[PDB]
RNA sequence: UAGC
């Protein structure tokens, strides 16, 4: 550690709260990090005096593996294939030797890549060589699934931990987290690597580079080492940052060692990934004595996902685990994978927890962070053959006699059918009828929005489309000479802009390009990038599904972020006396096929949409005539609407299937088109469509099937009390059945058990394998709940992992900084120990803040000041002589965050500056007699501040674009969007109108006329950048670093004029004995105190924020939040109604609607969150789990604590000020470590009137 | 070639 201490000494102290932070120390540490060689990190690791408790037997078979050759073969189709040994799954990268297939590197002599000799032979066609290349390429691919070299994460850990225990400001004592000599993962990482390198000077087992991956030329290396080491690094860091229990951590190291020990690391990891969850989470409290769980009320209407805390629910034996015991299967699983030692130890400990509290949920949490975090990987060929193969087993087919004759491509489900499809057809027909009945549906704007949905900078199988068209002799414009990426649906849009639907129809049957996705703890999944025509024709399906989800069921449309997965619902569902069944349908996409679902859905839509769409086109598609054979004998032609014409063509595609074109870059010679009946995932229908069928079938069960298949009085009662509108929440193939409890306690376990079994049997009837889980736990959208307590699953957020499906290289340097920051926020949302996490993050950041730059022998260095990270969100540990750890990780981001920490130590800063020579005669309103201008330039605070706001990736704009083709393109884009003359006309009105009532007031008028321009830029920025464009980006960051400044942003200089008074601590909003999120307990002071004082966010953030906008959606390309800002800004700038009416017309609204909304906007009382956008203030993501709405409303007093002040009074017409002011008060409160306090407006320098004009100036100047 |  002397090697680490000597080199990072001062820095270590600055991030441990012993000494102040400063850019000089920081940048020097950065330079030290940059000059540490890989092998030096292993040397540093050797200096560590590991304890015996940190050691465990390392399996010798981890080093001696067979040849890859016996693990592959060539099939009847000549494609290289993985040869199965452990079962159908055994398709991943096998654990084998690899050195025998390498050629030493020219320079890094001890490292090697795949023999170029082997590849050429493979490219020739040699079977043995192909096998070898494939294994070589996939093994490498498995190794690329990480953010950067493992040594950087390790080094930062060394630096951070060299600081020793941290003193808690609140608890007023040092934490007791074991030091590194007790870190078992680290010991393994060192020993495993040392054993491989052996007598070699190079200590790294492999090198993660740009030129690819290189293996250390040791006969001891294995294709399983990269995954293994990556797993150990994650555990190593968490044992120190999440305060994980070391005894548990060793259990996780064992599974991993067993994984590398097996014949296929990934396969093994996959087959055992439920060990920790099963022997802890899903087995808690078989016995229960005490503890408290939340008591929540689900407000009406349940669709709002809005809840209210009502105190605590005392627990007792009355609530012990009633769900079936998983013991048997659990022990079996352990026995089958040689892990019965671990499974047993876990069962033993789980039984010792007889009280529900912080301690026990922390144990579950700790247990679950130990699961491997690797992104499983296998060759494309295999994913495609394993995912587009299985077909649903419809145990009860829809009788052939139940269909009418054809009506084009569809057949009507006779209403005489006794098939369960009867009800599936009803829901969709009904929905379709109501959707097409809506006036909005026929509005030129809505149809424009729809048509813009799939016009994105993403792929759409462009090549296959261009050739399907060529087959009918139709050539698309090539826009030869444009600097935009051609494989964008945006490019596609332009090529089709001026072509009749009848000419592009054939494209609906074009092939589909390959697209893949690797996931943590899951198998890779293939994706279907549908083309514009295919997406167009899919509309009716998508809209009818949306109509169902919005009006007929209880469903969520969530993303991937924890902030949007409705946490409140899980707390409710899992709190006794409530119970929940976690439903999931396995092989969902393979389950939605023509034979049952699609052939019925198409018919339903096509018929329920008939009368309202009659005699009308839709989204570009024309009406037409189709052959009719419904009735027997009677065979005529039928006039169908454009909307119907879509279903007509879509039905044709759903019937034929999809031609998945597989170009496997990992398996030489594996080129082939595979036809599959699996449902498309890249379809705009996918998600919404699966959510609708889900709830529809559940409705049919509870309402029809169920009741008809059982006379059990209780099961019938339980069922009757369940409605899909109140008790069943779902998204996609995920379902959460919430059985509310009574005063008599919870519903009988045996009656629930009976119910479930009927659901299972019910699904076999239409080819759906329900994966039902009834274990006392609530699990929805990978969010884990128990007794009202949310259990973060850390294993799913690998600190070093990163998905990399394609062979393409990682993004140039700067890019990694955004990834590092994301790692930090995860740690916040996941509840890691705040001080330990913040310190490590500073280590990690410093370690990635410097990059070597080239300009042609002009070897300089790019360096981000420590201040840039603050701008990005990382809280300061100690600065300007302040006390240590006064800043919380809930500190806002950007300007709002800068204002907050600076406001919290204004005096401190001023005093410090003066005491160091930065004195002046001019008294600053904010910093008194401090020479802040000279100070902030010298500390690189201004520099860091501005550098933070610069693009972290190369810009492609500015590439030479021959004006003429440049105009042809944006024209086609325009035509696509401006298909319907009525819409264009709407915008032209908005324009001439704008020139009379709005032009001049603001300068950001959003307009549909901009979209074509934004679309072009998007297609541009999607293209690969040049080394030149890369040099330009550096120069930019480096120019801002040289430049010196005299102020911050106009907005921030305004916030600084506002002073506050921090007061008495708030009272608890929830019981302090109440577990809400494992990890957030009295051992994690700041996160905890904030949780208790501020309160948890009990409403769905998606539903909440949807209430802060006048318009939900707009044409893709424009920003709903932008539009909201312009309208409110015009109003604040005193613009006339007519002016707002003009803006709305420029974005697509019909005058009637425009004038109505404009008039409505004018008189509304806009809420804090919505109003604060006029000045670009946004609720920090980190705050999303807290009740920020209460804070704004009841704990940020704008009335000075001691009465009215002249400066504090708010001018009549400047009420909007109060909203901006609220964000500033909360910003300081949330940034201050400890309990939320009540902050009181103390002062506004030039007064509120001056402040308002100041903000108005910024407003009217945006975009000039 | 890399989707919603
Ligand atoms: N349409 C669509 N749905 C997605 C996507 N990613 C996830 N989902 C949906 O949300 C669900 C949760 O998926 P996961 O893949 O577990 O993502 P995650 O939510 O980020 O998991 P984590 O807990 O580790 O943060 C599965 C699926 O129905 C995506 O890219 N597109
Ligand atoms: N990047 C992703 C990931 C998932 N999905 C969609 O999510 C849906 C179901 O989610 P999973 O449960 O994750 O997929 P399954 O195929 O059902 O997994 P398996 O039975 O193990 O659960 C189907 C799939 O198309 C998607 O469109 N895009
Ligand atoms: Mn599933
Ligand atoms: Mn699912």
């Amino acid at each position: 550690s002397s090697m680490i201490l000597t080199q990072f000494g001062p820095f270590i102290e600055s991030i441990s709260g012993i000494t102040d932070q400063s850019n000089d120390v920081f940048e020097d540490a950065a330079k030290a990090f940059s000059m540490f060689t890989r092998s030096d990190v292993y040397k540093a690791l050797d200096e560590i005096p590991f304890s015996d408790d940190a050691m465990l037997p390392i399996p010798p078979t981890i080093y001696t593996k067979p040849s890859h050759d016996s693990y592959y073969y060539i099939d009847a189709l000549n494609r290289v294939r993985r040869k199965t040994y452990q079962g159908p799954d055994d398709v991943y990268v096998p654990n084998c030797s690899i050195v025998e297939l390498l050629e030493p590197h020219e320079t890094l002599t001890s490292y090697g890549r795949l023999s170029e000799a082997i590849e050429n032979r493979a490219k020739d066609g040699d079977s043995q060589a192909r096998i070898a290349t494939t294994y070589g390429r996939i093994a490498e691919s498995q190794a690329r699934q990480i953010k950067a070299p493992l040594e950087k994460f390790v080094l930062a850990l060394l630096v951070a931990e060299a600081g020793g225990s941290l003193y808690d400001p609140v608890l007023q004592k040092y934490d007791e987290i074991p030091d590194l000599s007790h870190n078992c993962p680290l010991w393994c990482f060192r020993e495993i690597c040392r054993h491989i390198s052996g007598p070699l000077p190079d200590r790294a087992p492999y090198l993660y580079l740009s030129a690819g991956v290189f293996w250390l030329m040791s006969p001891r290396m294995t294709s399983a080492i990269p995954p293994l080491l990556s797993d150990l690094v994650n555990l190593a860091i968490l044992q120190q940052t999440a305060g994980l229990d070391p005894s548990l951590v060793k259990l996780g190291v064992q599974i991993c060692l067993h994984a590398a020990a097996s014949s296929s690391y990934s396969w093994f990891i996959l087959k055992t990934k439920s060990i920790f969850p099963q022997n802890t989470l899903h087995s808690m409290y078989e016995s229960l004595e005490g503890g408290y769980c939340p008591n929540l009320e689900w407000l009406e209407p349940r669709s709002d996902y809005k809840f209210m805390y009502m105190g605590v629910m005392p627990l007792s034996a009355k609530y012990a685990r009633s769900a079936p015991s998983n013991d048997k299967k659990a022990r079996e699983l352990g026995e089958k994978y040689g892990l019965s030692s671990v499974v047993g130890e876990l069962r033993k400990r789980t039984k010792t927890y007889v009280k529900h509290d912080f301690a026990s949920v922390r144990y579950i949490r700790d247990a679950m962070a130990c699961t491997s975090g690797i992104f499983l990987v296998r060759t494309p060929t295999e994913t495609v053959l394993q995912e587009y193969t299985q077909s649903p087993e419809i145990k009860v087919p829809i009788p052939q006699k139940d269909w009418t004759g054809p009506i084009g491509e569809i057949r009507i489900l006779k209403d005489t059918t006794s098939s369960i499809a009867r009800y599936l057809y009803r829901t969709w027909y009904l929905a379709a009828a109501r959707m097409a009945a809506q006036p909005r549906t026929w509005d030129p704007l809505f149809q424009a929005i729809m048509r813009s949905q799939y016009v994105t900078a993403r792929g759409g199988s462009g090549a296959a489309l261009r050739e399907s068209l060529y087959a009918i002799n139709v050539s698309l414009p090539d826009f030869k000479g444009l600097p935009v990426k051609a494989a964008t649906k945006i490019f596609q849009a332009a090529q089709l802009a001026n072509l009749p639907f009848s000419h592009t129809s054939v494209a609906i049957l074009a092939d589909t390009s390959m697209g893949l996705r690797n996931q943590v703890q899951r198998r890779p999944r293939s994706i279907m990038p549908l083309n514009v025509p295919q997406q167009q024709v899919s509309a009716p399906h998508t809209l009818t599904a949306d109509y169902i989800n919005y009006h007929m069921n209880l469903s969520p449309t969530s993303g991937s972020a924890v902030i949007e997965k409705v946490i409140p619902l899980g707390v409710y569902a899992s709190s006794p006396p409530n119970q929940s069944i976690n439903i999931d349908i396995s092989a969902c996409d393979a389950s939605i096929t023509w034979d049952f679902f699609l052939s019925v859905i198409m018919a339903a839509i096509h018929e329920g949409v008939a009368s309202s769409s009659i005699g009308k086109p839709f989204m570009g598609v024309p009406a037409s005539i189709v052959n009719d054979e419904s009735v027997v004998g009677v065979r005529a032609a039928r006039p169908i609407s454009g909307m119907q014409n879509m279903i007509q063509h879509l039905s044709k595609l759903y019937k034929r299937g999809f031609s998945y074109r597989v170009n496997d870059s990992f398996s030489p010679g594996n080129d082939f088109t595979h036809m599959t009946t699996t449902f498309p995932s890249g379809s705009t229908a996918t998600s919404t469509e699966h959510t609708a069928n889900n709830s529809t079938m559940m409705e049919t069960f509870l309402t029809v099937w169920g009741p008809e298949h059982t006379d059990d009085p209780d099961v019938l009662r339980l069922m009757k009390s369940l409605t899909i509108q109140r008790n069943y929440v779902c998204q996609g193939d995920d379902g959460l059945m919430i059985i509310d409890g009574t005063t008599a306690g919870k519903v009988n376990s045996e009656t629930i058990q009976n119910d479930l079994e009927l659901i299972s049997k019910y699904g076999e009837e239409f080819g759906w394998k329900y994966d039902i889980a009834y274990d006392g736990t609530a699990e929805y959208l990978k969010l884990y709940f128990i007794f009202g307590c949310r259990i973060p699953n850390l294993s799913r957020h690998p600190i070093v992992g990163k998905e990399r499906a394609n062979s393409s290289a990682e993004e140039p340097w700067p890019a990694i900084l955004d990834q590092i920051m994301g790692v930090f926020f995860n740690g916040v949302h996941d509840g890691l120990q705040w001080q330990r996490w913040i310190r490590y993050s500073w280590a990690l950041c410093c370690a990635f803040s410097r990059q070597r730059t080239m300009i042609g022998e002009s070897v300089g260095y790019l360096q981000y000041p420590m201040w840039s990270f603050v701008y990005w969100g990382l809280p300061l540990v100690k600065a300007f002589g302040s006390d240590p750890w006064i800043f919380s990780w809930y500190m806002p981001t950007g300007d709002l965050g800068m204002y907050s920490w600076i406001s919290l130590i204004r005096p401190l800063m001023t005093r410090w500056m003066v005491a160091n020579g930065y004195v002046t005669d001019r008294c600053s309103t904010v910093f008194g007699n401090a020479d802040y201008r000279r100070c902030f330039n010298e500390l690189k605070l201004y520099q860091g501040y501005y550098m933070a706001q610069l693009p972290r990736n190369p810009k492609k704009s500015g590439r030479a674009a021959s004006r003429e083709v440049r105009e042809q393109f944006t024209q086609a884009l325009s035509d696509y969007l401006m298909q319907n003359p009525e819409l264009k006309s709407r915008v032209l009105r908005g324009r001439s109108e704008w020139e009379k009532y709005g032009a001049g007031i603001i300068h950001n008028p959003p307009s549909l006329f901009d979209v074509p321009h934004k679309w072009y830029q998007g297609a541009q920025e999607a293209a690969i950048a040049t080394r030149e464009e890369l040099a330009e980006m550096d120069e930019t960051l480096m120019r801002a670093r040289r430049h010196s400044y005299s102020s911050f942003s106009k907005l921030l200089e305004a916030y600084l004029l506002v002073k506050w008074r921090m007061c008495e601590a708030r009272e608890p909003s929830v019981d302090l004995r109440l577990p809400l999120c494992a990890g957030i307990d009295p051992l994690n002071s700041d996160p905890f105190l904030k949780m208790v004082s501020v309160g948890p966010m009990l409403q769905s953030t998606r539903k909440y924020f949807a209430q802060t906008l006048f318009m939900a959606k707009t044409v893709s390309g424009l920003d709903v939040n932008a539009i909201d800002s312009a309208l409110l800004r015009l109003r604040t700038l005193g613009a006339d109604k007519k002016a707002l009416t003009a803006q709305l017309l420029m974005v697509g609204l019909q005058e009637s609607e425009a004038d109505a909304l404009a008039g409505k906007i004018m008189l509304q009382d806009v809420n804090t969150v919505q109003l604060a956008r006029v000045v670009n203030l946004a609720v920090p993501d980190t705050w999303m789990s807290l009740d920020f709405d209460s804070m704004f409303k009841h704990h940020v007093k704008l009335l000075p604590k001691d009465g009215r002040h002249l400066n504090t009074d708010i001018p009549p017409r400047m009420g909007w000020l109060r909203a901006i002011l609220r964000f500033l008060g909360a910003g300081m409160v949330m940034t201050a470590t400890g309990v939320a306090v009540d902050i009181y407006l103390e002062d506004i320098h030039g007064g509120g009137r001056s402040l308002g004009q100041r903000f108005m100036t910024w407003m009217r100047q945006e975009g000039r």
